[PDB]
């Protein structure tokens, strides 16, 4: 029952059910924190996540989003979902993505402002992210910057976080609780 | 000394080794059940694995052929080398192979199966798999689906299995022990 | 405060700054083990690390120039940067870089080198190293051929240490313990 959750893993890690299962152990109302991306949208078929759930949809400039909604004085927890989309959203985002700097930047001033909110949250917060740096080193130099960029911003999570858990196979390696 | 055991890990993580320390540890006589794949057939090099260990080739459908057998009823345990290429397998065989539904029905029919096996089963069982996820999104759609399907494999063994081991540079790590 | 400490993980892990910790914990002065590779020399930035260090650029025969140096006898303590660069540097430097034998061959003796300095040295080693092997498969044989080194190297390094730690998101997991 800590203020900050962190929750990571690779591709099919089972992160998302029990970033879901912590935050439901928030609550019953719950802040889902969308951070997926003319006339008309065509939609992927959505997680069955409970009814009481509140669904907030911000690809990018996540903690404004948040805050200004102040929806934070209205549920019990926070599940944000996930680091890894919101990573992607700010590299496809600038002018160059082979160029390093401008998405590190806004990257870090995102998770910056994060933590800001978290901090001064009410409510406690679960986060989900991806390991994606245990690989081969890839070619492409967008696709390193962006691995770089993830990890950057997961190690910042993990250091603010109060608890931080790294799936494997569906279960939680502890790596951090007070 | 559980009922079922599943050691994963990565290229060069020694998850085999130490899975057969287990499977040595299970007793004399081991099963090593290998999921590996006209008129002859050339070998590359096979493991140096104890001499009254019984090896058991199955490529697919590995429960149906384990039970057929009959040989649980004439060893101490068994040692399933691996669930890597009994994924690898059921991909290659279907149709389309960057299509994603068949190959993961038929990989998730084929671990229920083992499932099933291994709870019925008179002697205990260690399984061998790899960790796949944790490096950058590729690009291939036959090797995303291939990721998936295989991360998806090793959540279902976790959680039926008794103990769970994630290999790191030859160490394990306990991830489940009862 | 052990002997032998193998601190591994993959990008932007933090890594490098927990291993420079252990290694301040080693004392004061520090000798710098860095591996990295006509008339001039362009550098990139290096990592400002404190006053006292010494630092030995080798990037091949790395137990041979540190047992030449004699510089184990004026300093407190050993970092290694990194074991990562060192198996790069004896790819790159075979004919045949898509031939796999060689170089394994060459990064074996090369690690168990390091080995035999290590158990005869004065003062304590940490190694820095980077976990390769969780990703997809990679398909240049070049590409699997380092992954696979790597990973034996890093076996080799983790049997003989006295500590390793296996970083996630800049946190340790200790994953042997004396």
């Amino acid at each position: 029952g800590s203020h900050m959750t962190l929750v990571l893993g690779g591709i099919r890690s089972g992160k998302s059910q029990y970033a879901e299962q912590i935050a439901a152990g928030f609550g019953k109302k719950i802040l889902y924190v969308a951070t997926a991306e003319m006339e008309y949208r065509v939609r992927k078929h959505q997680e069955r996540r409970p009814k009481s759930w509140l669904t907030l949809e911000c690809p990018r400039h996540v903690a404004s989003a948040v805050g200004e909604s102040g929806l934070l004085d209205q549920v019990d927890g926070v599940i944000l979902e996930c680091v890894t989309l919101l990573s992607s959203n700010t590299l496809y985002a600038q002018k160059d993505p082979t160029d390093y700097e401008p998405f590190q930047e806004a990257l870090i001033e995102e998770i910056e402002a994060l933590k800001k909110l978290i901090r001064q949250s009410p409510v406690p917060w679960v986060l989900v992210s991806s390991e994606t740096g245990m690989g081969i080193s890839q070619s492409d130099a967008e696709t390193r910057h962006y691995c770089d960029g993830l990890g950057i911003a997961n190690q910042l999570l993990a250091k603010s976080a109060d608890e931080v858990y790294f799936m494997v196979a569906g279960l939680p390696l502890t790596v951090k609780k007070g």
